[PDB]
């Protein structure tokens, strides 16, 4: 089958519009998303937080037992630590015990995205990258400080003995679509699915997140 769908003519144009619009509020669901930040899913583009942040909470609200935190989480939890993250999933009206996994897109020298993705259920922290080079310091450092969230939220229960992987992942074949990639990896992952997507099943996304803004898909 296939995760990402193709829009309809309709579906397209809307977008289209939108993209070309000159117009301070396409949505506001509490995200909050422009024209401004909608011209970030346009072609050739860096995606913004705003965007992630989006797509993150649609996941959460298309998924079982799952919580995929904003890109924010990750940079309060390495620069404060648990302390400083200790409320988000309490936030999430749900309980870490209680789930299958958690998201957690990072945005690496606030250029480079990349994925981790707790699987309670595998016991399992992967480090998902779309412009990996390999193993390296700050995904060590990703993968440590998820299990050190992981250890503290659940008050020392589970985490200890998780396995600390860098998952393959589809390759990107330029240096801008490292957010789209994460939309689609955390998608696959939320379904389970191998991450056996191609370039082109990553620019349908652009379109469909897009689409997923201007129908209210939070609602």
């Amino acid at each position: 089958g296939s995760l990402v769908p193709e829009l309809n003519e309709k579906d397209d144009d809307q977008v289209q519009k939108a993209l070309a619009s000159r117009e301070t509020q396409l949505m506001n669901r509490n995200i909050e998303i422009t024209v401004r930040d909608f011209k970030t899913l346009a072609p050739r583009r860096w995606l913004n937080d705003t965007i992630i942040e989006f797509f993150m909470k649609y996941i959460e609200k298309s998924t079982p037992n799952t919580v995929a935190f904003n890109s924010f989480f990750y940079t309060n939890l390495s620069e404060r630590g648990y302390q400083g993250v200790r409320r988000w999933m309490k936030r999430k009206k749900t309980q870490i015990d209680k789930l299958d996994k958690i998201f957690t897109p990072i945005n690496l020298n606030q250029s480079h995205w990349a994925l981790g993705i707790i699987d309670l259920k595998k016991k399992t922290i992967g480090y998902v990258d779309s412009l990996s080079n390999g193993p390296n310091a700050m995904s060590f450092a990703i993968l440590t400080d998820l299990q050190k969230y992981v250890m503290e939220e659940s008050k020392h229960t589970i985490g200890e003995d998780f396995d600390l992987i860098h998952l393959d992942c589809p390759q990107q074949p330029n240096g801008y679509d490292c957010g789209i990639y994460v939309c689609m990896n955390t998608l696959y992952g939320s379904a389970d699915a191998p991450l056996d997507f191609d370039y082109k099943d990553a620019i349908r996304m652009r379109r469909f997140i897009a689409h997923l803004i201007l129908t209210d898909a939070l609602k």
